[PDB]
């Protein structure tokens, strides 16, 4: 009468979803191995960064999007930051954290400030950050954007934005 | 400046290393794609079987899709009414390119049974010429091919049920 072959096609689509999930799992395994491979070279690059004074402030101010978020007083405060680290979860799908380490600096009583993102299986995310012991109010909503851009755009190659 | 340099250059070296590493990683990812495209070849083919039973399936999918709904003119809809099946094939590798093949039934408009539009990645778009008798102007804008490949292809039911 009425073709339920649409339901048979729904079955085929759900079947292909399993192959897609397995391929995603293998891609995640590749990225898991390579983040472990990349941890030493990033840890060594931060040593080079420490030699360059206010490297991260220059990189951020040179970046257009985050450079809009300068908040010049918060920019003078961000000049103080000792280093910047971005850690991915052991299982790369769960989440990640971004940690700004500040050597002893006024305007902030906390040495290190980090924002952690945990990914729920539905798709929504939970963003929780270290409390401030006081612009740069990103540690307290809009989207992953900031926590996103630094991870994708600035963290791998900050040098592209440094010399501009 | 005298010293501030060497440091920078060292970092450049470090950055280059990352690139190399990333390249290696990327390679493996691509391989997985290859590995699973073969795995997907039967189902997709098998999927086409079901599609042959549904009347005016791919036309309804093109129309229901918000992006490709407005691309089809009335003449293009009438031409789509005839098509038998649709196929999309990645290359033997994955970074080389892909082709989109419209297998159309005998039509009064055009004699050609199947039309293949192939994009190749040089690190090149070529179409089988129609034999006559706005979207169909396909045989710079490859998007019309990317949105078909990435969104509609894998799951046309994403915007279906109309």
């Amino acid at each position: 009468e009425l073709v339920l072959s649409i339901e048979k096609l729904q079955e085929i689509q759900d079947d292909l979803e399993k192959i897609n999930e397995k391929a995603s799992d293998e891609v995640l395994e590749v990225e898991q191995k390579y983040n472990v491979i990349r941890k030493p070279v990033y840890d060594k690059r931060n040593e080079i960064i420490k030699t360059i004074p206010d490297f991260w402030l220059t990189a951020f101010l040179s970046h257009p999007a985050l450079g809009e978020l300068l908040t010049e007083e918060d920019q003078k405060i961000f000049k103080y930051l000792s280093s910047l680290d971005v850690e991915d979860a052991k299982d790369v799908k769960s989440g990640y954290s971004i940690t700004f380490s500040f050597n002893p600096n006024p305007f902030f009583e906390d040495g290190k400030l980090t924002k952690t993102f945990t990914f729920l299986e539905e798709g929504t995310t939970k963003i929780t950050a270290t409390p401030i012991k006081w612009f740069f109010t990103w540690f307290s909503m809009q989207d992953e954007q900031v926590a996103d851009i630094i991870k994708e755009d600035l963290w791998p190659n900050p040098l592209t934005y440094f010399n501009n």
